[PDB]
């Protein structure tokens, strides 16, 4: 019987950049028409969280961040069909409306009601659900699941199994999904190829499993950071470079590497550089380059189109190119059926009140996924 | 018989940029060891030979420029297996060696012993055929058809049929192709698909051409000068527009017409603005842009890669992504066969001595192809 009440709980805001989160008592609306409730269990902590702090992947402040996650249905607003009360959930932080023109397509999965491109920090109706302090709080991204409980619409929540891990298949929310789909989906990685992965964080792990999964015969991580290497042969890289070590370019002895250019790159760190080195580094005639990474806000980059005209495709995408309500309960079963492994992914646990402390983890570089319990 | 001789012809040189060609006599070397001697019978006069003479793209100079011809086999080098003294043939400017990991690939096109990436301007063996006044002069891309004869490497020649008529099928050479598989094969335009133009030359009618084919269901033209509009509708344009037209960008325009963005877009111009302007406007989830246009020497484009990340594809090719030497006689057999027109075209032919009129007809505006006959 808190259905059609206020909730207040505890939810980490984000009042200013470059600050800590704030855990503090909010108060989380009811559920309007086709909107969904949640009680929040497990939600990872994803370096686009960590963007947002920094400022370089703009969202409007104060904001509750957060878009890693599962949880159960604590109330669904009238009209609601896809999901009910009790019901495992995992929000979507890329929408699902199944009426838009990407919707529709074939391909597509950037639906037309994402806030991500045009960020508003609101529900769909361009109000939001929170308040802190008597002040409105923004949402990120439809989905704000640094909170005890949060209100999502329809088109950004799914349903899936009721015997689900939620303090694993959270990750099903973004790094897992991204970086696999990103390789299997997006570039189409092809059994014997080459590919090349910048950055060995969470999704480029999960980028690695999805190489590994299309039968590539190499997988060659790139990382500053040679702590991460272990894990990436773990979960099938062949070999790992640091540019660091190296006096030539990255791209230079990645081509060396691969006897003239790789199959498939992937940029997954976010940086105007590494996406320009990872296309330069696939073979220059039928080479693909997936960017994965979130570039810093309202910043160009700079190459030579003769990269492209030669033959090679650069492309990107969201969530690993899968549309999303669809998708999630899909990989969800999977895992259940043991088609992928969400524990290599997950190198911390903490409850949720240690936010700050899962998030200097992720910034010192020796976390990959901390998994916040509420 | 001129077999096993030093041949004394006329061709036109280029001896410095932005000058005008020079009508003389030069002397050609018989072919050495899987070389071929060819007489020119009609060759097209490209953008790409234009850009050479405007120093945008790069090639070492003096030269003998032209690769978009067709002409008769005069002799052969030892060792010669592909074609005989008398056949009809198109040089190749980008080769097929057959042997290379590009060659071998089931997409790949741009062979690596093409002379594009890293202009030298010889012979596979790094010696020119061509003498004028006592000094060498430099081969084009493996072609240099501005000349009564020419000699190209094995790779670099495809026979084609003897029935075929060289004052058009020349076209299959570079322009035609380049268009026409630029839709069909790298683009893969659909049936029902929007598809967006920029260039209404050779070329760009040759990509309206393949999208026609493809059955795409709109067509939209966008060329700086409305006099290419015509001929752009009579091949396939549905609509054409002038960006001078409009008080906002064209980009705005065209994603505003197709009701949030094209299908499929194409650059065939050589701008670095056209360049990012025509991947802005595909549709920002499926959207695919290709670059067909030959950037301007040394220079770098600036772009956002949230472009790329919310799902669009971005890539180029060389000749249409066709594999040159299997093509080839395939394109000139099927327009034996009436599948494709070239007519629509050619709107001036010249005599070769008239080549310097033939480019001023192109820099005017004037002209489509003019077919210079010898
Ligand atoms: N496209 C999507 O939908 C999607 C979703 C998830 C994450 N992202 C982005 O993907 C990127 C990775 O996220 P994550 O895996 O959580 O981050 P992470 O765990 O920080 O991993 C990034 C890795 O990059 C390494 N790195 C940093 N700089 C360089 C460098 N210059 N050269 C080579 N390696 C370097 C770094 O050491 C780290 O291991 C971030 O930009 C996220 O914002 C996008
Ligand atoms: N990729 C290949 O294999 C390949 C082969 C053939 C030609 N090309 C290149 O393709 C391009 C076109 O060749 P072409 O068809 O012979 O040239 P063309 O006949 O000069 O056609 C170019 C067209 O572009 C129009 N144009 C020029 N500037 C603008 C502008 N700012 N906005 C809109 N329209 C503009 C112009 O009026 C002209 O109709 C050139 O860059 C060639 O070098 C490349
Ligand atoms: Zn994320
Ligand atoms: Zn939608
Ligand atoms: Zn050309
Ligand atoms: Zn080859």
């Amino acid at each position: 019987s808190t259905a059609g009440k206020v909730i207040k709980c505890k939810a980490a805001v984000l009042w200013e950049e470059k600050k800590p989160f704030s855990i503090e008592e909010v108060e989380v609306a009811p559920p309007k028409a086709h909107e969904v409730r949640i009680k929040m269990v497990a939600t990872g902590i994803c370096r686009s969280d960590d963007q947002v702090v920094s400022g370089t992947l703009v969202t409007p402040l104060p904001v509750i961040a957060g878009h890693e996650a599962a949880g159960i249905v604590e109330s669904i607003g009238e009209g609601v069909t896809t999901v009910r009360p009790g019901d495992k959930v995992i929000p979507l932080f890329t929408p699902q409306c199944g009426k838009c023109r990407v919707c529709k397509h074939p391909e597509g999965n950037f639906c037309l009601k994402n806030d991500l491109s045009m960020p508003r920090g609101t529900m769909q109706d361009g109000t939001s659900r929170f308040t802190c302090r008597g002040k409105p709080i923004h949402h990120f991204l439809g989905t704000s699941t640094f909170s005890q409980y949060t209100v999502v619409d329809e088109i950004s929540v799914a349903k899936i199994d009721a015997a689900s891990p939620l303090e694993k298949v959270c990750l099903i929310g973004c790094g897992f999904s991204t970086g696999y789909g990103s390789a299997v989906k997006v570039a189409k990685v092809t059994q014997g190829s080459t590919c090349a992965v910048f950055g060995l964080g969470g999704v480029g792990l999960s980028v690695i499993m999805g190489c590994k999964a299309a039968g590539a015969a190499r997988i060659i991580g790139v990382d500053i950071n040679k702590d991460k290497f272990a894990k990436a042969k773990e979960v099938g890289a062949t070999e790992c470079v640091n540019p660091q070590d190296y006096k030539k370019p990255i791209q230079e002895v990645l081509t060396e590497m691969s006897n003239g250019g790789v199959d498939f790159s992937f940029e997954v760190i976010g940086r105007l550089d590494t996406m320009v080195t990872a296309l330069s580094c696939c073979q220059e005639a039928y080479g693909v380059s997936v960017i994965v990474g979130v570039p810093p806000d309202s910043q160009n980059l700079s190459m030579n189109p003769m990269l492209l005209l030669s033959g090679r495709t650069w492309k990107g995408a969201i969530f690993g190119g899968f549309k999303s309500k669809d998708s999630v309960p899909k990989l969800v079963a999977d895992f259940m059926a043991k088609k992928f492994a969400l524990d290599p992914l997950i190198t911390h646990v903490l409850p949720f009140e240690k936010i700050n402390e899962g998030f200097d983890l992720l910034r010192s570089g020796e976390s990959i996924r901390t998994i916040l319990t509420f």
